[PDB]
């Protein structure tokens, strides 16, 4: 009930850190240990691995200062004090896509630029996240949602954040782009970190189906994307899919994901306490049922979009959905009795 007005009104329109970062490739990378071995700049630290590791910076000659001052700069406004919207949020989405974007079924389809488009929209999703939901920037009459004019206003904001860093002084990564490239990359970016608006995610989750049903492929099996709407589709999905993995971590990152989300919705719903507004659904840390809460978020939400991109990339995702069952199934064990 609250389960479902929840989703009603949100998815509707030095050396110990060098052995963990080796783990870059894997799902289920210890995010919470990198943040602390790196003095909590794991996102900093993590795209600055990917970025070795994809070979990115020979491609766009972008020199590693440039690099490594644009992602301090970055990490910065993330918020300090939200529980879940921040920094480690964004270094673990990162890191989701690479691995995603490195599945066989997805072997030589994107070009370097659409890497580092799909990379870089993954790094700045959430920058300056104030830890409230649209939803309440809309009914508090905010400056931000009327800026923005009541759509998709966090994340139009996110981008302009994202994008504005670029220009302080030596945080041009995008120095040695094309003016081409550059507006391709701005284009993608763009439709990305729109697309992780979750009010999308039925929208996304339908077109993510007409890709599994029209799909096409190669002799060897690789994913034939013939045209842009296609691919800008496939790495929108594959984003959202990034952003909406913790269900489909390990149960003891998933658990701190869960406890960190609730934290920051209870803190939300103190707002609206305060301000005399009725409570959001979830937000009421004086009833909340989190272990239904979370059977209910994978039964119809995570689950289908996983098993849909599970279609898509067929075998290279089978194992991540087979935790994300496991994970259903140890939240549905713990659902409290009378
Ligand atoms: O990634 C998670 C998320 C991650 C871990 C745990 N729970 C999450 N939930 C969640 C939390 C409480 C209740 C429900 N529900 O469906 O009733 C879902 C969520 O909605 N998302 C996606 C999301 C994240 C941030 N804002 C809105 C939605
Ligand atoms: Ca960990
Ligand atoms: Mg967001
Ligand atoms: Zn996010």
């Amino acid at each position: 009930n609250q389960v479902s007005e929840f989703i009603s009104n949100t998815f509707l329109d030095e050396d110990v850190l060098a052995k963990e970062l080796e783990d870059v490739n894997k799902w289920g990378l210890h995010v919470f240990r990198i943040a602390e071995l790196s003095g909590n700049r794991p996102l900093t630290v993590i795209m600055h691995t990917i970025f070795q590791e994809r070979d990115l910076l020979k491609t766009f000659k972008i020199p590693v200062d440039t690099l490594i001052t644009y992602l301090m700069t970055l990490e910065d406004h993330y918020h300090a004090d939200v529980a879940y919207h921040n920094n480690i949020h964004a270094a673990d989405v990162v890191q989701s896509t690479h691995v995603l974007l490195s599945t066989p079924a997805l072997e030589a389809v994107f070009t370097d630029l659409e890497i580092l488009a799909a990379i870089f929209a993954s790094a700045i999703h959430d920058v300056d996240h104030p830890g409230v939901s649209n939803q309440f920037l809309i009914n508090t009459n905010s400056e931000l949602a009327l800026m923005y004019n009541d759509s998709s206003v966090l994340e139009n904001h996110h981008l302009a954040v994202g994008f504005k860093l670029l220009q302080e002084e030596n945080c041009d990564i995008f120095q040695n782009l094309t003016k081409k490239q550059r507006q391709s990359l701005r284009k993608m970016v763009i439709d990305i970190v729109l697309a992780t608006d979750m009010s999308k995610h039925m929208n996304l989750l339908a077109d993510l189906k007409t890709m599994v049903e029209t799909k096409k492929v190669t002799s060897s099996g690789v994913l034939l994307l013939d045209n842009y709407s296609d691919r800008i589709q496939v790495l929108q999905n594959m984003v959202h899919c990034a952003d909406l993995s913790n269900p489909t971590k390990p149960l003891q990152l998933y658990r701190q994901w869960t406890d960190r989300i609730m934290e920051e919705f209870f803190r939300q719903g103190d707002r609206e306490r305060e301000r005399g507004m009725e409570i959001s659904p979830m937000c009421d840390k004086h009833n909340a049922s989190v272990e239904k809460s979370q059977v209910g978020f994978i039964d119809y939400i995570v689950h289908p979009l996983w098993e849909t991109w599970a279609d898509l990339v067929h075998p290279d995702a089978q194992d991540i959905l087979d935790t994300l069952e496991d994970n259903r199934e140890w939240y549905q064990s713990t659902i409290p009795q009378a």
